[PDB]
Parts: C-alpha cells; sequence; structure tokens
C-alpha cells in the first residue's frame, strides 16, 4: 500500500508502523497512491492535494496513522476520509466528490510569459504539473493561442501579453482558475475573467 503525506509531521513512531505492516511513502502523488494524509483542519491546498484531487486519490485524516497504532492493525482508510465543511463552503466544493476529473481533458492553454518569469522554478513546475497530469495541453506559442477554446492565463497587472490579446478581444483568465477548476471539476469561467 503507497501513500503520501502533505502537511503532515509523521513520527518515529509512525514510520517504524509503515515499515512494518506493509506501507510505502512516496515522495510524489502518482497513479500508483493508494491515499494521501493530510494535515488537520484548516485545509491547506497544496500542491500533493490538487494532484491528489485530479487523479481521484482519496484524502485521510491525521487520525488514521495513530488509530492504526493504537489498534495494532492496518485500518480500513476509507473509514478516516479527510473532512473540512469549511473548506468546502470556502472553495464551493466537496471533499467526498472522489474522482478523476475530466475539466481539463482535451483543453489547450496557453500561460502568458508573465507569468511563465514571475514563477520560474517550484510554482510554474507545480502549475504545468496539475494541468498536464488533468490532461491539458500547454501552448508554447502565443499565435497559436489564438486557436479556438483556447484558454489564456494571464495576470491581471503588468501583462504585455495578456493585456495584447485582450486589446484582440480574447478573454483571458488569472490563474486561480486551475486550482479551484480542480476542486469542482469544473471550469466556472466567469469568475475569473479578467477585465
Ligand atoms: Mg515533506
Ligand atoms: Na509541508
Ligand atoms: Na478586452
Amino acid at each position: 500500500t503507497n501513500l503520501v503525506t502533505s502537511s503532515f509531521n509523521l513520527t518515529k513512531p509512525m514510520k517504524s508502523f509503515i515499515r512494518r505492516n506493509g506501507l510505502r511513502v512516496q515522495e510524489s502523488v502518482t497513479d500508483e497512491t493508494d491515499f494521501v494524509i493530510l494535515g488537520s483542519p484548516p485545509l491547506r491546498r497544496t500542491h500533493k492535494f490538487l494532484l491528489a484531487t485530479s487523479l481521484g486519490i482519496p484524502l485521510v485524516s491525521s487520525q488514521y496513522l495513530t488509530d492504526c497504532i493504537k489498534s495494532g492493525k492496518v485500518l480500513d482508510f476509507r473509514s478516516y476520509k479527510y473532512k473540512d465543511e469549511e473548506a468546502e463552503a470556502k472553495w464551493g466544493f466537496r471533499l467526498d466528490d472522489i474522482h478523476r476529473r475530466t475539466c481539463f481533458n482535451g483543453k489547450r492553454l496557453y500561460i502568458t510569459k508573465a507569468i511563465r518569469d514571475s514563477m520560474v522554478g517550484d510554482s510554474i513546475h507545480g502549475l504545468y504539473s496539475i494541468l498536464e497530469t488533468s490532461g491539458a495541453e500547454i501552448v508554447g506559442d502565443i499565435k497559436r493561442a489564438q486557436e479556438k477554446d483556447t484558454i489564456i492565463l494571464a495576470q491581471p497587472d503588468n501583462d504585455q501579453e495578456g493585456r495584447n490579446m485582450s486589446a484582440t478581444g480574447l478573454n483571458v483568465y488569472k490563474i486561480e482558475l486551475v486550482a479551484l477548476s480542480i476542486l469542482r471539476d469544473r471550469i466556472d469561467f466567469d469568475e475569473f475573467l479578467i477585465d
């Protein structure tokens, strides 16, 4: 059984339980991950959480491993699904909505130069990873971003490409579109439209 943790301090006794009971901690979420343990509420919208949600991987409470130790047994993690009604209301999604996301399947996305340059390193890496994991095609040539139904992600300010594309009549969207659409498995374009 393969698990990942996010926003959680695995203890030494928990690592020993994992080692002795046929569990394995992975560094990254993949299709081979069976569940992700998250730190206790308030839920943090980490990269691992977003990838797990996109891939249909269950999220599990921090209490699971403690109860496994107390019981001396590998309990059913499905009985320890993560709960946070506050986050569900904030972001408009449901944690028990566990399935592979389809909302970016077949979609083409253009990310402006301003975003690419500002996010160089871990941030842009994460954005490309969530998109590609979710079946999106990333467009590199701004001239191809004119093609029908391309989703253009831009900054609301200080973004020459976003400004110029909007000036042609195209719509450009805030980067927050991606994380929230994964959580909802639905793209609510008007919420993210840049004026
Ligand atoms: Mg870590
Ligand atoms: Na962390
Ligand atoms: Na415009």
